[PDB]
Parts: structure tokens; sequence; C-alpha cells
DNA sequence: ATATATATATATA
DNA sequence: TATATATATATAT
């Protein structure tokens, strides 16, 4: 397995915010809101890297709607991007404001690993996604999702995140543990990966290709689901747990479909799906969806990005088995509502900083994404090809 | 290689842009504004040749869309032609206007490529363009575009913009490091191309050899990366650095430096249906696989449609350029979010970034016929290129 | 021919025939005379397109995309301001329209893809949309009467014998 | 009290 | 079916 070290590791952050910075940017938007037609008192200060949370208290009488609507007029007043209004805070009758801040330090990706949670995680699939808005880090299992949809236009920082979510997976797990298939119509990004020991497939160019590689997938879903059946069991950490038991008394459990091995979790990523149902069609949505449907307990999941929220790219058949979203920094409120369903996307800064939604209904959990770089992605790659040697199957591709 | 003075030169320098003719404006607005409801203070002046910014700060209280709801009535009273509220300049806490200028200055060429961003720049293929709202150029560079649709109607900005764009290819390269190859089933106008050394063809009017060309420029992308496979190379410029090494050396290569290969096409249009809608998975796999080969592509047509601008097309190529398509309505089937709204026709235009955010605003700068017949006979002063009967 | 000649535009190989005998210096064919500019009027193309199909809106377009320099102009008429006739195809090619007094808003946005064609007050006064500029330009219609028409068709059947290339039809 | 903004309702590409 | 336009309604003036 790799270290820990092979990162750029942990830098010293300028972390130069006084409490007196703190009273002079209290004062100084009280004063900024006051000159509007409310009027509101700061009540405390949560400082972070990137953005800077204020809960304010709002006067007796005056609404939240109203301070909704002039966001990009406090956002100009302050000489600030864009500022976020949190309309709802649990447990407090306080209202939030994050202000970013000016020396935006960069998320270390070494900080998001040295976590005391992703150090005793035990899943085969975690996902460091990076620092939220107050420094701590969060890392959400990949198997309790079970699938995930990324969006945000370009140049959003995107593809980082892809990165960052797949050197999560390699950080742990064997090829005997976890299993990857890609999907690239764009060798810029996911063709630095061909050669790992996590794959199944070289990385797929073409449409009919992957339209091949996820049918491939759905046998796959079929035959598993059918030899759990005939072993018994419900899951499939069950179905490796019953295997483990073999092991552990020593006992051969022969094959029941014709010996058994530890089945790896397959990960089918997809850089853009957009080109895919644009190309192919609504066969391919089809098929994502009987993908979706199911292979949330056979151990086959899901990552989507794209660039291009709308009805036609990320529809109904797509949301509606899918219901982990990340979005980072998109053009409008109505693809805010596209994505995560809600309005409030549309305020990020870019550079990676997402609006992770957990599975089940939620305020959004604002993380900042973890910036990898190409250097520490090339050094992951090599350490891999130099302690894994291919896998590859022909009857994916075609 | 020829010089920059076989353009024609630069123009009369206007001066009586005076600051106190500035100022006696800014005064204006302030007067204008105050007449309504808002309260208005001007910070700063940018003037420029085409229009001027006039970074404004609004008083306590008032908004920034009570400065855009009366946008209308502002540019009526200040004796102008429009006007546009810049909603958000980054850093600071002012409101950028935006106003047309009194003389529609035309931009100069050799103003253009006079400047060390175009002279001490480091790629072989730059698209010189035009200025900001200030005046500084915009030299881009189409390695990282790496393919750039061209589309509108009217007779907008188009020709002279690709013939623009094709200089911008001639002044700066050789033959020997960037060829070019010139598809239009319109006779008429890329035809003045016709014997310089940076082709690699005649300009092709038989629509079978342009299918033809595009099936060589396949085949070609086919064998660099049967090339870049057997070598070990991600992107062109890399492989170009091997082969330099190789030259320093005196070193022969095997068989599995490389030209850059820039196609042009002024009329996919009616070509892209009428020669067979093959034509359109031969482009998509040239705009996917080949960005990091060489071959980039300066698309354009006279028809910019959802037929011929599919989906297809607009999944490889990021970045864009339209003049006037007919209005923000169908801007989307190119530029996604709004077109020929307050582009001026000959002139201003759009550029989308390889990115994204705010577009890039570019004034379109002026080539004449004069100047381009010149430099293709400076050219063909310089010799003949090879021509390729399998490309044909 | 224009490929074959090096001419930029119809009035270039105009400028060629004023080359040819006009200055007195005969050319060859490879004496070519003088290209007439065609301008083919067509009454009512909303019978013709709903009629016999769209193969023939395939050669308006291939018209309309092109024939500026070529020689050839179209002014086109019709009664139907609508997508059954007018769809896209004839639209960005054609930039300059005429509208007379349209009975909705949807038929001014169909042609001029603005508003203000029905607010006309009828009888030739039109909105004569420039080219460039989509900015419309109100025109009062100039009227005609039919015996001036009799009167310049006897003015022109008195002069000349119809110079047909027959084989059209 | 009433011009403005806006959520929705019907007609069309 | 997505959207451009049109009409009735809080809303703060
Ligand atoms: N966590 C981060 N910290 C700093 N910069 C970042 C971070 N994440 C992304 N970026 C910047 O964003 C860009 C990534 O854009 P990306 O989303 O890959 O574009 P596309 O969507 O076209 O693939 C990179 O150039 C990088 O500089
Ligand atoms: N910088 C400029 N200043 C003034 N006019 C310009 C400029 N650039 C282009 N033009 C005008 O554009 C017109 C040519 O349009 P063109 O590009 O041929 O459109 P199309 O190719 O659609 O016919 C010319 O009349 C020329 O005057």
């Amino acid at each position: 397995l790799p270290p820990l070290s092979l990162l750029d590791p942990a830098e010293v952050k300028q972390k130069s915010y006084s409490p007196e910075s703190l009273e002079a940017m209290s004062r100084l938007l009280e004063i900024k809101l006051k000159e509007f037609g409310v009027e509101v008192s700061v009540d405390s200060v949560h400082p972070g890297p990137v953005i800077t949370r204020f809960e304010i208290q709002p006067a007796a009488g005056v609404k939240v709607s109203r301070i909704s609507n002039l966001a990009k007029d406090l956002a100009r007043s302050l000489a600030v991007i864009s500022v976020r209004v949190v309309e709802v805070i649990p447990g407090k009758t306080t209202v939030g404001i994050e202000i970013p801040n000016e020396d935006r330090q960069m998320v270390r990706f070494s900080e998001v690993l040295s976590s005391p949670e992703y150090d005793e995680h035990k899943s085969t699939v975690p996902l460091a996604l990076g620092h939220d808005i107050g420094g701590r880090p969060i890392i959400t299992d990949l198997a309790k999702m079970p699938h995930l949809l990324v969006a945000g236009t370009t140049g959003s920082g995107k593809s980082v995140g892809v990165n960052a979510m797949l050197l999560s997976i390699l950080f742990k797990s064997t090829p005997s543990e976890a299993r990857l298939i890609m999907i690239d119509p764009k060798m810029l990004e996911l063709s630095i990966y061909e050669g790992i020991p996590h794959l199944l497939c070289p990385v797929v160019t073409d449409m009919k290709e992957a339209a091949n590689a996820l049918r491939w997938s759905v046998a796959e879903m079929e035959r598993r689901y059918r030899l759990m059946a005939a072993m018994g069991v419900r899951n499939l950490a069950g179905f490796n747990r019953k295997v483990k038991d073999a092991e552990e008394a020593g006992t051969p459990l022969t094959d029941p479909l014709f010996q058994l091995s530890t089945l790896p979790t397959i990960v089918v990523v997809v850089d853009e799906f957009a080109d895919m149902m644009m190309i192919v069609g609504k066969k391919v949505e089809e098929l994502i969806a009987r993908i979706a449907q199911k292979a949330r307990a056979a151990g086959i999941h899901l990552i989507l990005a794209t660039q291009r929220p709308s009805v036609d790219v990320i529809t109904g058949l797509i949301k509606a088995n899918i219901p982990t979203r990340i979005a980072f920094q998109v053009s409008s409120k109505i693809d805010s509502r596209t994505i995560l369903d809600q309005g409030g996307a549309e305020q990020l800064l870019g550079h990676g900083d997402m609006l992770y939604l957990p599975p089940g209904t939620g305020l959004p959990i604002r993380v900042h994404g973890a910036f990898v770089s190409d250097d520490e992605v090339h050094r992951v790659v090599e350490a891999w090809k130099l302690r894994g040697a291919p896998d590859y199957i022909e009857d994916i591709l075609a």
C-alpha cells in the first residue's frame, strides 16, 4: 500500500485573522445592512478556511426574504465576490451569512487524509471530499450513497473533485477490495489513470464502447444477485463475510453455480454522461436507470459528472435513484433547482466549492473540495503501476 | 517571413478625448441620474477606443437593480445610442457603466500585432483578435481552445475575422511548424489564399475532395496517435521537443517535426447535410481525439442552425465565436447565454474562453483585401507548398 | 465561371464586362456578354411550399444562402407569415424583409422577429427592415395604378422582341 | 391609494 | 412538452 507521504505535505497556512478584524467586519456588516432597509445585530462569528460564517440575529419583525433579495448588494458593498445567506441554522434563531475571506487558503489534501475519521474508516470505498466551512474534514462513505451526481460549469473545479474521489478510493483498497470502470470522452483528465491495477477496462473513449461497458455492468449485477440468491445472503458485505467465514474455518465453500472469492466493490465513474446521452440517446438513460434502480446491494456504484445541468441531461430517471448530489458553482438558480432541487448552488466561489447533499432530506453541507495536483495524481498512478498489473476483460468493450 | 510593414500603416492618432470632456460626461451622468430617484457619485473613469467604462460609486441604500431598470432612459438622456450596466467589478465596491463613445473607432491590426504579448509569445498558432474595453490587446492562443466555432448571419464580422485569424497564423509561423487545410464549398471567400506555402491542398471546390481531405485528416490523427503510443507522448509539443532533441543528434525515427494542422470550413451547413452526416462523425472524432494531436478546427458557417450546429458539435468545442446569429433567442445553439444583443455588427464580438465566466469583450480587428493579397503574395515569394493527391 | 475568372462578386464581373467590348477590347469564352442580374419575383410561395413540399425550400435555401455575389435575387411574396411557410431555413438567409399589415403580433415575430407590424394603417404602409441594423424603418407604399402598368407594358412591347431562354420549362 | 414585481395561465415553436 | 407572452394579485410606495 502507498504511504501518506507521496503527497505534497501539510503546508503552513496564513492564519492572520485577528479578533479585532472579526469585530471590525462585524461592525462593518452591521452598518452595511443598516444602510439598507433592515436592521440586524451580529451575534457570533465562525471563522473558517475559505469563508467566514456570521450568525446575525435580525430585529423584532423583519423577515428573511428581505435579507435574501439583497445578497448581491451586500456582496457589492463589502468588496467581495458573492455572499451566501443561510436561511435556517438548526437549533438557533440566528440567520447565517458566509463571507469569503481575502487570503483564500488552498485546502491541503494531506490535511484531509490525516483525519481520525478517514484513518479508521472501515469501509472499502471512502471519499475524502475536503474540509467544510469550519475546518474539520468531511469523509463520506461511498457505499451508503450509493451513487453520485456531480455538476457545475467548466473551470469551477470538477475534475479536481473527481480526481480527489478516485485518489480517496486508491489510498485504502487493494484491487481485491475495490475495482473501477472509467469512461472518458475527453482524454485529458482520466487518461492519466490508464495502468492502475484497479481497472477492469481500458479508459473508455467512444460511447458505443461505454454502452458495452454499462451493459456488462448490468450483466455483472444480475449474475451477482443470482449468486447471492444461490448462497442465500442479502447484500454484498454479507457475502464477503460469508466467504470470510469460509476462510476462517479453513473450509472451501465451492462454486454454487457450475471456488468462490471475495468479490471486490465495482465503482463505475463517468466523466461526462451528457455527451453519452446526447450521442446515443434515451436507451443509455434507461440503462443508467436500470443500474441505479438495483445496484446498491450488489456493490456497483456510480459517479456521474456533467457540465450541462438541464432537463435534457439531469432528467427524472437519473434523479430517481441517485439521491446524493455534488453541486459546484452553477450559473442560475434554475440550475440549482435542477440539481440540488433548491436554490443556493449559484452563490459559490469556484475553485472546488461544492454543496454536498447527503442521502435524505437535509440542508446541504458546504464542503470545500480539496485541491489535488497533477504531480500527486501521477505519483499515485506510478506507485500503483509499480505495485500492480492490469486485470482486463475483453467482453466489457464488445 | 514577411515584416509587419506590409499591413496598412497606423492611422490618425485621434486626440481630444480630454480629461475635461470626460469630466463633463461624468458630471452629466451624475446630474442625469440625480434627476431620477437614485443618487450616484462617479469615482474613476476608464476611457477606451470604442466604448468607455465609468466606475460609479452608488450611495447608501440604492440597489443595483434600481440603476439597471432605468438604463433605457439613462441612455436616452445622455444623447448616446445605448448603455450597459456592468453589475460587478471584482475586488471593488463600484458598479460599471458601459457607454458607447462618440467616434466608433476602427481597430487597427498593426496596433494589435505590435504589442509584446504577440511578439514575445511562445506558441506557434496564436489568434490575435483585438482589444479590451481599455484598448489593451487580447492575443489568445488556439493551442488551448483547441477548436473554434464561428457562426453568424447578415454579413457581420465573419470572413474578415477568419482572415484575421489566418493572418495571425501566417505572421508568426513557418510552413514547417504549422501547416493548413482549407475547405470551402463557396468558391468565393477564401479563394484568395490559393498558393501560400502553408497549405497542403488546393482550396477545396469539389466536396468529395473535402470528404477525402477529412478522411486523410482522420487517418493522420490515427497515425499520429500510433506515433505517440510508440513514443509515449501525451501532447504534440512534447514530441516536438523530442524530435528537436533527435534533430540536434541527427537521430532518425521509426515508422509506427510534425506539422500543426488547422482545418477551416466556411459552409459546412449545406455540406454536412448534402455530402452526408458521415462528415459529422469525422469532425467529432477529430475534435474529440486530436485535441492533443495538433489537428485544430476553425469551423465556420453562414447558417447557424439547430440542424447543422447540433449538440454533437457543441460537445468537443467549448470555445465559441458568435457575431450575429439572429438575437439572444437562437444564441444558445452556439453561445450558451446570449448573442447579438449588443454586438455592433462589424466589430465587437464575444470570445468564450477555454474556461467560463463573463466571456471576453473582443473588438474584431480589421483586415483589408489589399493587406490579405499582399501577405499572400509575400508568402508566394517564399514558395509553393506540397500537394498530396490522397487528400484530394 | 467567376472562379475561373477570379472575380469576387457580380459587380466585379460587370467590371470585367467593362474591361470587355464596353471599352473596346473583346474577350473570349473560357466573347462573354453581360450576365444580367436576375430578380425572381414569386407572388405566393405559400401555395408552392404547401402543395409540392420541402425540396423547393431546399432550393430556396441554397439560393438565399449564397446568391448575393451570383446575379440571382428573390422578391418573395406570401400571405401566411407562419412557420408552415416561413421556417428557420428561409429566415436567417433573408435579413431584409417587407411586412405589410398582419393580423397578430405572433406573425410579426414570425417575419420581423419583433413586434409592431399589426399596428400599420394598411394600404401599402409597410415596415422596411434594412440589412445590418435590426431596427424597423417605416415606409409608406407608393400607389401605382393598372393604367400606368398598361402604359409601361406598352412602352416595353413597342421596343423589344422577347429574348427568351425557352428551355427553362 | 396605486405603479411595480411577480407567480402563474394560456398559446405557440 | 418547454417557453413566450399575458393577466390577475401582494406590496410597498
Ligand atoms: N481545491 C482547489 N483549490 C484551488 N484551485 C482549484 C481547486 N479546485 C479546482 N481548482 C481550479 O479549478 C480548475 C479546474 O477546473 P475544472 O472543473 O477541471 O474544469 P472543467 O470543468 O472544464 O474540467 C483548475 O485549473 C484549478 O486551478
Ligand atoms: N474591424 C472592422 N471595422 C469595420 N468593418 C469591419 C470590421 N471587420 C469586419 N468589417 C466589415 O465586415 C464586412 C464583411 O463581412 P463578412 O465577414 O464577409 O461576413 P460574411 O462572411 O457573413 O459575409 C465588411 O463590409 C467589413 O466592412
